[PDB]
């Protein structure tokens, strides 16, 4: 079997910089074309639903040239993507904290979701000035917002209830999540949707990331190899 | 790497079932390790059969009896955390004794999570922060991640920095969601009954860097 939803943490870009004797932040830009073949990959396989971390609300206390490049690399990224999206049937769709993301990328994330939601082949998610903290509380804030309009009664909020206030609730459940680079951590990545996700940990830098590696991970989680 | 720092807060989930935290306990009290939080009893145990249920609720409270007096012994804070409504009244009353002639030791925490779940934790914090809403405490908009984890259990200790995985299972099981959130995670293949002091102190290390994977 199959999993449903898989997210990945795309970590060892900085790392792949150094040790290949590249530039500041190539690390980065080698690391963007990585997703291509994974996407693909999980189109022709069946995989329902894919989240990828490009941005945690961690990185925004990282050196501003870096919050910088990121930013020029997701407006990069977005564009390219959204005619691979209607080529391929992939609904694109972003989580995270809108208000700290620039203007002019948070109209083009609009665009983006707008011109798919009907695409219904997969769900590709990029995680955009996002952590599960910051997703648990805003779905909390929601979830109070309600009570005041007098619409809910809040000794009814349960487990089932709040479950429909936080991101991707309309998806299934994170069943396998992927973190490459090397670490042993979660990193406030999709804390709520990943409750009972499998995990998959490599050493292997994201932009040495291939697709072998994705379908043996795929493959680990079915049963198919040990 | 000069300095060695061991983690301020371990949590365990001992998993490999189908005595052991005696001495693991006393290794953080020699170590120095401030707070040890560890997963006995979840959410999702509440869905086996009834008769097992009963060995579990049997086995708690032979658990905390014996641990009162080891409690009191090396002045360690010995807390509880979960659903209490689904729980039988002689053991919350007896969780209730345990945690109130200890909650003033400062050796160390030990906090064991029964009928306990990470989404319950956080639907349960939600809860408390509309009900003080609705109270006129606060307003909605007021309601971001430094009010919110005030709510999450265990907000007072450290938050949890190495999380230890026994039964050789590589996946998240609906334990500290929140306070994990940016622990180092420590896999092994031992089962619980067969967890050493001395494994113990190699993921100790392992997350000090003073030892390596
Ligand atoms: C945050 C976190 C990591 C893991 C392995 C768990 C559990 N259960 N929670
Ligand atoms: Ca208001």
């Amino acid at each position: 079997h199959l999993p449903q939803h898989v997210a990945i943490i795309m970590d060892g870009n900085n790392r792949f910089a150094k040790k290949n004797q590249m530039q500041k932040g190539d690390g980065h830009r080698e690391g963007k074309n990585v997703l291509d073949p994974i996407v693909e990959h999980c189109v022709k396989t069946g995989v329902r639903a894919l989240t990828v971390f490009a941005f945690s609300s961690e990185n925004w206390n990282r050196p501003q040239y870096e919050v910088d490049l990121l930013m020029k690399l997701l407006e990069e990224t977005i564009h390219e993507q959204i005619p691979r999206m209607k080529k391929f049937n992939i609904a694109l769709r972003f989580i995270g904290d809108r208000s700290r993301l620039p203007s002019h990328l948070v109209a083009l994330m609009e665009d983006a979701e707008q011109q798919t939601a009907h695409h219904d082949a997969m769900t590709l998610t990029i995680a955009v000035s996002y952590g599960g903290m910051w997703d648990i509380a805003n779905a909390a804030k929601q979830v109070a917002q309600a009570v005041s309009r007098g619409e809910i009664d809040a000794d009814q909020i349960n487990v089932d209830l709040f479950e429909k206030y936080v991101s991707l609730n309309d998806l299934p459940a994170v069943d396998l999540l992927i973190r490459t680079g090397g670490d042993f951590r979660i990193s406030n990545f999709l804390l709520w949707q990943a409750a009972y996700a499998e995990l998959y940990f490599t050493d292997t830098l994201w932009p040495e990331f291939t697709v072998e590696e994705f379908d043996h991970a795929l493959n680990v989680f079915s049963g198919r190899e040990r």
